[PDB]
């Protein structure tokens, strides 16, 4: 009924690969990212997003179509990626990095609960909101793996090279949940290190072989505190049958460590 609030202006990018716009609204100057799709690859992005409905996740508010051109209305996070926190070579305060390996595990489970598997988990993919509340972002290589409680092994090799599960590059069918876990371990290698321990999980890569042998002396590992190293011992394990679950990440002595306190609010003395 109200005139001009269905009126957004397109006022900056924030990404390309098509383009993610900010969007304001005329009327109310509610912020959103506008996702510009130039074209079945946005059609099952736009189906797995209207199942999306958690604090951790990027929320969806709808699409629309002008003629060839998909527009995805979507979350916008003014915090911008997890991965301009990362100082490189550096990391970031094992503290910060606790919180958001927290709200990463709090998004994936529920992402696997309703049987989504992302497949590409990486800094650039996690998007903080004005609070540094993660939130897990684009799911254009997402799928579902459980449907009609009947889970389904995945083939399709994709990914990013750095962040895929070994099982992806030697086995022709592996399961869905195992893959994720391996990629937010890589988060979590980048958050305390800086760095990315290899070019892709493969024996072939020297980085690769010198973790299998424990030479935990190198880097990245030695920048590494040995209670979040621990919990990467039991994350970044070759058989992902072997390979720790969610539910045993969430037991975890460094993942249940009191580390961080609560965001800064107003006080006063006296
Ligand atoms: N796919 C996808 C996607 C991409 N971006 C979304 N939302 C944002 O607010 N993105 C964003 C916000 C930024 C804010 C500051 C700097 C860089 C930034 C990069 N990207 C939501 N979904």
């Amino acid at each position: 009924a109200v005139p001009f609030v269905e009126d957004w202006d397109l006022v900056q990018t924030l990404g390309e690969g098509g383009e993610v716009q900010l969007a304001v609204n005329r009327v109310t100057e509610e912020a959103v990212a506008v996702k510009i799709v130039d074209m079945e690859n946005i059609k099952k992005e736009i189906c797995i997003n209207k199942m999306l409905n958690h604090e951790n996740v990027v929320k969806f508010y709808g699409h629309r179509r002008e003629g060839n051109i998909q527009y995805l209305f979507l979350e916008y996070c003014s915090g911008g990626e997890l991965f301009d926190r990362i100082e490189p070579d550096i990391g970031m305060p094992e503290p910060d990095a606790q919180r958001f390996f927290h709200q990463l595990m709090a998004g994936v489970v529920y992402l696997h609960g309703i049987g989504i598997t992302h497949r590409d988990i990486k800094p650039e993919n996690l998007l903080l909101d004005e609070r540094d509340n993660l939130k897990i972002s684009d799911f254009g290589l997402a799928t579902v793996f459980r449907y009609n409680n009947r889970e389904r092994l995945l083939n399709k090799m994709c990914g990013t090279l750095p962040y895929v599960a070994p099982e992806l590059l030697k086995r022709r069918e592996f399961h869905a949940e195992p893959v994720d876990v391996w990629s937010c371990g890589i988060v979590l290698t980048a958050m305390l290190a800086g760095e990315l321990p290899w070019d892709q999980p493969s024996d072939s890569c020297q980085e690769y072989s010198d973790w299998k042998e424990k030479k935990t002396y190198l880097n990245p590992w030695k920048k590494i505190d040995s209670a979040p190293l621990a919990l990467l011992h039991k994350i970044l394990v070759e058989n992902p049958s072997a390979r720790i679950t969610i539910p045993d990440i969430k037991k975890d002595r460094w993942y249940n460590k009191p580390l961080k306190k609560g965001a800064k609010r107003p006080r006063v003395t006296s």
